[PDB]
């Protein structure tokens, strides 16, 4: 094609101009036309990876990668011996394998391996008539390295139970049993690890070492041989020598490798199959060096401690010397993105980079480039989206211009004028000018990053008072008076006139003065909700079926039974109340979707409630994802969307077309108005409080609550243990959720490197929490220079958000591994790559809030860490002291409700009645509580804007019970006449006496709102400083009169707008404010016309 292939001893071809997202294409191309194994070299673990999701996209070849150690050169931890199954497998089809591409790295490449004669040693194939005894088979595994178990589940373990031999090799990934029977075996049987009975038999199979050094007793024997000859020996029971002798491991033995062979390890360059074509990425001269200078630092860092002594870095890794004398030995391709001039084994691919494309909202067209450059583009164009729902969200965005891309699987399909859509993880396009061709990803339609107050310094704040003449002891002297607060009188010198700074901050009228030197509308919604019965959900199966079969997973037996619980409560009559705490990443998020696919099939309009902008981008993402493949209508409400956007969604919810609003607390803003509202989900209710739960709840009394957390506040959480809401914990699997290790350390810049080096070289990301703004950017820096090797951003919700937004989605795509965040990721932000959390100061935050930052990382079968910086110890307050005790003593997956019932009856549960969710606050008792809402509600059964900034309402001390107080309320609101107002006001004097002053400034300002209703104010305000007229669209004020209003009081009367009437009254008291407004308007309709 454009260029051929290098087939000799160690010959280069080198291809220049592949931009972004070309090398995966090329390499695809190579693998698909060379008769032979391809071994990419990537750079970085981290790149290789990213490969490992784009050549997949472009090929069906078998592209895998080497499973490294995950640790660290020289560290203290196990490679989590599953790896190792992953590690030793490919190890035994790496000699002999014909097509694929195998992804290593430099740091694995430069590693060496067993000598395959471990390999091929031991490892074994069984067939069905072998004659082996039990206890030879036995002893056979014993001496591969086997551990002999009862309850084998996991890889490397075997059980026996006489004629019964189960083991699982590392070969397959699933156990089998043998069913011996006169020495010989009888069935060669998979058997499930959950249901422990066979689903098939396979005539041959294959099984591989527990480890990859041997640990057989000869094998100890040779490496105490090799400890004592390379070594010396202390006799202490943890030095890695007597902890061997003894028969147990290290944790870190596998860095002590070549002690046990004898025999130098290969630098994994012999496994390679005779003719592969090693395809490189980058340079390696670079990634190689820095490489040999990191172990060789780490190596004299940690080359102390006699007890635990470290081996040469030349014993465990190649030289670069070597590395490049053995690259020599296999032809390359040298895939670089420069212009190489010209030359034999040198070859340019014209692969430009794509022109620019992006999406704004700020003008009126926002595809101008896209809708322009598709026109003028005479060869194909492909579109790449990582995700199947993300389709739809550019189906529908190209649908503006008129575009509907045909899907294709491979690249080559593209026709001549062809829009062509795939998927595959993707990030950069290209245009491929060879061919005209042009790949266009997601992320290339987002572009780059888009009486005067006197001040002294010594006190305070103080009113100037003038100038005045003091006796000092005989010496009279003028002074400055100033009056502090509760008219403290200061005498400055007039001398000393150099402190006296005139105001600063803008409030010269608004400056401080320093010193110098809810039961009731809770009840009533509780017996509203629990008097009237809430809609009865119909449940399809196969329907719901296929909902269930678009999950990929399994979900776990606990998440199952809250799910089943969650579905047959809203299958019922009753008005559901729930709760679901879990703990976090447990899945608790697929409940809620499945409740609300159940509740949207029968057109329910879910509505979610997020206590953030980033749960709601989250969260409208994911139901996005899930909901590819239905007619429901999901949108995202909050101030990311712009103020255009956000009434055309609120006409489109009113409406009843928008099936899934989630939302932050704009939901509860009172204008946000449900058309058929059954479902509501609270998701992470504990930063919410009292109010912003029942807010929604008032105005549908019988909608079905559903609430996600994983730390309820003690309110509600003894609310749900005392029975009146339902409880669901998942506590459980997803499977490889591990254990999220706990360190409380004094802060300290060595632990805060050594933690994000050892992150980044994981390749996963750092949250790097320090939760203040105001030095943020400060901090950040600092770690920049801290750890020249981490690229880092800044995220907070105090900025700008068409900032905030792409700085989190640059975080998604791994644009960077460190974000120096504040508590915005406080929330279940899931991010599954991070796990490494770094809490900078740690000791003024709660359990719930430690727990919750905690449930950040992790999130996948990776180990994760979580270190909470402190500062000095005796420096912290107790009660910092307790929490971090606590937090650091419960490490444990399912722990998120032992500290919530620990941060309950710690802190106690609040008011049940009221607010104040956490405290003793000396509540009524449960019991109390009950026998209330039953009277309530059996009293209810038997039954059934001139806003000026005061108290306009009926206080409690006036109507003790609640459902008078609303129907009055009613009552009061619903009169259209003043006669009925005053009827309402005599049966109020009747029924209880005196009005207060509430009552009073209600009832006139009904009576004032009656009056302007009949003449065209549409919303008459007033504040202590004057107040806005808002007339309507055909206002009945006259004219003329009007005129000589704004012409004879100017300063009263201004007209700012086409109906916008300001006014300016130093409206200071609440009567003389009322009968000034009385009077305006009456003057107002004498003259209306």
């Amino acid at each position: 094609y454009r260029y051929t292939l290098p087939v000799k001893a160690g010959e280069q071809r080198l291809l220049g101009e592949l931009t972004g997202a070309a090398c995966a294409t090329l390499v695809a191309e190579i693998a698909e036309r060379h008769a032979g194994p391809v071994v990419l070299i990537a750079p970085d673990m981290q790149n290789a990876l990213r490969l490992h999701d784009e050549i997949s996209q472009f090929t069906d070849q078998m592209v895998m990668n080497l499973a490294d150690w995950e640790t660290l050169p020289y560290d203290s931890f196990s490679p989590h011996q599953d790896i190792i199954s992953s590690r030793l497998s490919t190890l035994y089809q790496l000699p002999t394998m014909q097509r694929g591409v195998l992804i290593v790295p430099v740091n694995t490449l430069m590693q060496r391996v067993c000598p395959h004669s471990f390999l091929h040693g031991h490892a074994l194939v069984m067939k069905k008539g072998q004659r082996l005894s039990r206890d030879a088979l036995r002893t056979q595994l014993d001496s591969a390295g086997y551990r002999h178990v009862d309850q084998v589940m996991e890889h490397g373990e075997y059980a026996t139970r006489g004629a019964l031999l189960d083991l699982f090799p590392m070969g397959s990934e699933l156990p089998y049993r043998l069913d011996f029977f006169d020495d010989e075996i009888d069935s060669l049987r998979v058997f499930d690890v959950d249901s422990q009975r066979t689903l098939e038999e396979v005539e041959a199979i294959n099984l591989l070492p527990a480890h990859e050094f041997p640990t057989d007793k000869a094998a100890i024997e040779l490496f105490r041989s090799q400890w004592r000859d390379t070594f010396e020996v202390k006799r202490d029971p943890e030095h890695i020598y007597q902890q061997v002798s003894k028969g147990t491991l290290p944790a870190g033995i596998e860095y002590w490798q070549p002690l046990f062979f004898s025999e130098p390890l290969p630098p994994l360059f012999s496994y390679f199959p005779a003719n592969t074509l090693l395809v490189n990425t980058g340079d390696l001269e670079t990634s190689a060096e820095r490489f040999q200078a990191d172990t060789l630092a780490r190596f004299e860092n940690r080359g102390v401690d006699p007890m635990r002594p470290l081996l040469p870095p030349q014993s465990l890794w190649l030289r670069v010397d070597e590395l490049f004398s053995e690259l020599k030995n296999w032809p390359r391709v040298q895939l670089k993105t420069e212009h190489l001039p010209t030359k034999a084994a040198n070859a340019n691919l014209g692969f430009q980079k794509l022109p620019d494309l992006a999406v704004q909202a700020q003008q009126k067209a926002p595809l101008d480039a896209l809708r322009k450059f598709l026109e003028t583009f005479d060869g194909p164009v492909v579109f790449s989206v990582e995700s199947e729902g993300r389709r739809e969200a550019l189906g529908e965005l190209l649908a503006r211009i008129k575009i509907a891309p045909q899907r294709i699987m491979r690249l080559d399909e593209a026709s001549d004028r062809g829009r062509y859509l795939m998927i595959g993880a993707a990030e950069h396009g290209f245009v491929d000018t060879v061919r005209n061709l042009a790949l266009i990803c997601e992320s290339d339609l987002l572009g780059e990053r888009v009486g005067q107050p006197v001040v002294h310094l010594e006190h305070g704040v103080g009113r100037y008072a003038g100038m005045t003449t003091l006796e000092a002891g005989g010496i009279t002297g003028e002074y400055l008076m100033l009056t502090y607060a509760n008219d403290a009188k200061l005498y400055v010198p007039v001398s000393s006139l150099h402190l006296i700074s005139r105001y600063a901050g803008g409030a010269e009228e608004n400056a401080p003065l320093h010193k110098l030197g809810v039961a009731a509308e809770l009840l009533d919604i509780y017996a509203q909700r629990a008097a009237k019965e809430g809609f009865a959900f119909k449940h399809d199966r196969e329907q719901y079926q296929l909902f269930c079969d678009s999950f990929p997973f399994e979900t776990t037996p606990d998440q199952a039974q809250a799910i089943n619980a969650v579905l047959s409560d809203m299958c019922q009559p009753l008005a559901m109340d729930r709760l679901v705490c879990g703990d976090v990443g447990f899945g608790k998020t697929e409940v809620a979707m499945r409740a609300a696919f159940l509740a949207v099939d029968n057109h329910k309009q879910v509505a979610v409630l997020v206590p953030t902008t980033l749960l709601a981008q989250q969260h409208y993402d994911n139901f996005r994802d899930r909901f590819a493949n239905w007619p429901v209508r999901i949108e995202m409400i909050s101030r990311f969307r712009s103020a255009k956007e956000q009434t055309q969604i609120l006409a489109e919810v009113a409406e009843g077309k928008i099936d899934i609003l989630i939302g932050t607390h704009k939901l509860l803003q009172s204008d946000v108005k449900f058309k058929d509202l059954g479902l509501l989900i609270v998701d992470e209710e504990h930063r919410f409080g009292v109010r912003h739960k029942e807010r929604i709840k008032a105005m549908r009394a019988n909608v079905d609550i559903l609430t996600l957390t994983a730390t309820p506040i003690p309110r509600t959480l003894n609310m749900a243990m005392s029975g009146m809401r339902d409880l669901s914990i998942i506590a459980t699997p997803p499977a490889r959720r591990l254990a999220v290790k706990t360190f409380v350390r004094e802060y300290d810049s060595m632990v805060v490197r050594e933690a994000i080096l050892r992150e980044i070289l994981r390749g996963g990301q750092v949250y790097y929490l320090y939760n203040d703004v105001e030095n943020i950017q400060k901090a950040a820096e600092r770690l920049a220079e801290l750890v020249p090797e981490a690229r880092i951003a800044i995220g907070h919700g105090q900025m700008r958000e068409r900032e905030l937004e792409r700085v989190m989605n640059d975080f998604h795509h791994q644009r960077f591994n460190v974000l120096v965040c504040t508590t915005i990721i406080e929330t279940g932000i899931d991010i599954p790559t991070a796990n490494t959390i770094i809490i900078e100061r740690a000791d003024h935050f709660g359990l719930a809030q430690l727990h919750q930052l905690r449930g950040r990382v992790g999130r996948s079968h990776h180990q994760a860490y979580a270190w909470l910086l402190t500062p000095h110890p005796k420096a912290m307050t107790t009660d910092a002291q307790k929490r971090l005790e606590a937090i650091a003593s419960l490490e444990d997956l399912g722990a998120g409700f032992a500290l919530a019932t620990h941060d309950l009856e710690i802190r106690g549960a609040g008011e049940l009645l009221g607010e104040e969710q956490s405290g003793s606050m000396e509540t009524i008792g449960f019991s109390l509580y009950m026998e209330l809402l039953e009277n309530a509600v059996d009293a209810l059964k038997a039954g059934r804007e001139v806003e000026l900034r005061m108290p306009s309402l009926l206080p409690d001390d006036f109507i003790p019970d609640v459902n008078t107080r609303l129907s009055f309320y009613k009552r009061i609101a619903s009169a259209k006449t003043e006669n009925e107002l005053e009827e309402i006001k005599v049966e109020l004097i009747d029924r209880f006496g005196l009005l207060p002053d509430p009552a009073r400034t209600l009832l006139d300002i009904a009576r004032l709102r009656q009056q302007a209703q009949k003449l065209g104010i549409r919303k008459l305000e007033g504040n202590e400083k004057g107040g806005v007229i808002e007339f309507a669209e055909k206002n009945h004020v006259n004219p003329a009169w009007l005129i000589g209003l704004l012409q004879k009081q100017p300063q009263h009367y201004r007209l700012d707008g086409p109906t916008r009437l300001k006014f300016i009254q130093d409206l200071s008291e609440r009567k003389t404010r009322i009968e000034w407004v009385r009077q305006f308007m009456r003057e107002l309709e004498e003259n209306a016309i």
